[PDB]
């Protein structure tokens, strides 16, 4: 077993992001040392078993830290990391990592895992171009272990079909969507997405979209969004046959920047949008709005508008105790 541990430098936060396939995992320990040494490290936080990442808002940005996180298991076992650091990486004594053959921008991935080893891919947006293709597709496939980044944001993911898992990724540079689900089930697993929304068409985006109906996403291992969006997760409100219902369920989340909206669920459609275990920067109720409510509109036929923010209802199921601040 293995834990594939990657970070993000941001200028006010690092973000620790993992995959790991450990069994049955009882805590999590995260290490920080001032130097490459692990023996002079720190344990900096104690998550639960499900976390697959961590916002460290105590290292000074002017300085290099390294970081391991430690998994424990039920039976006494423990897995260790690979080191990552801010420092640069080294052409010496590092663990050797590969990747994936079938790691390329613009890959199809078809019935299977691929781990990419934390290497960056990336293509221009879509939208912007032709028919252009998502940096990774999915078709009943799991990807882990990616850095995704291009000048001006970087095409996202698409779940194609099938059920499609998304692990450790880290999305530096976002177009409009991360992830878009025109599947069944597409989970998202730790990982880290930002976007400073200075680069698209001025309109915000949406970290993660649904455009398939009786579809699925499914929000867990403390996923975080940095920088300014949004929304975290919409379904979409003009589409072409447009329709529901389409599911959210947030297991755990975080969003450690602005935001517009967490959920945008179509009230007409049957969108069900569960929510549990959600941190917001600077949290205060309707800052950001949590749970909105739309008409799901057909494309070309009007504007899907907002109604407004809701708790405890059947399309929006999430109460106030489910959200708070980070």
């Amino acid at each position: 077993d293995d834990t594939m541990l990657m970070l993000l430098k941001k200028d006010n936060a690092t973000y620790l992001s993992w995959s790991t396939d450990a069994g049955n995992v009882v805590r999590q320990d995260v290490y920080r040392s001032t130097s490459s040494a692990q023996a002079g490290s720190e344990k900096i936080a104690e998550l639960n078993s499900s976390d697959r990442t961590f916002t460290d808002l105590t290292a000074n940005p002017q300085s290099d830290y390294w970081y391991w996180v430690d998994t424990v298991s039920g039976n006494n076992s423990v897995l260790k990391s690979n080191a990552a650091s801010t420092a640069p990486a080294p052409l010496r004594a590092a663990p050797l990592k590969a990747a994936s053959p079938e790691c390329k921008a613009g890959a199809v991935i078809k019935d299977k895992t691929v781990d990419c080893g934390g290497i960056t891919l990336g293509l221009s947006c879509s939208g912007d171009s032709d028919k252009q293709p998502p940096v990774i597709t999915l078709e009943n496939a799991t990807i882990k272990n990616l850095r995704i980044s291009e000048k001006g944001g970087s095409d996202g993911i698409h779940c194609k079909s099938g059920n499609c898992r998304i692990e450790n990724v880290i999305w530096e540079d976002i177009c409009e969507d991360a992830a878009t689900n025109l599947g069944k089930t597409m989970t998202i697993v730790g990982g880290v997405a930002h976007n400073t929304t200075n680069g698209p068409g001025g309109k915000p985006d949406k970290v993660l979209q649904q455009n398939a109906k009786n579809s699925h996403t499914i929000v867990q291992g403390n996923f975080t969004l940095t920088g300014q969006h949004g929304k975290l997760w919409r379904s979409c409100g003009d589409c072409t046959n447009n329709g529901g219902p389409r599911n959210l369920t947030i297991i755990s989340a975080t969003v450690n920047g602005t935001i517009d909206s967490i959920a945008g669920v179509n009230r007409n459609f049957g969108d069900v949008a569960e929510i549990r275990d959600l941190r917001i920067k600077g949290y205060k109720e309707g800052k950001p709005p949590v749970c909105e409510e739309f008409n799901g509109v057909e494309k070309g036929k009007g504007k899907s508008d907002k109604y407004g923010e809701f708790w405890d209802t059947k399309n929006c199921k999430v109460s106030r105790s489910n959200v708070k601040p980070l």
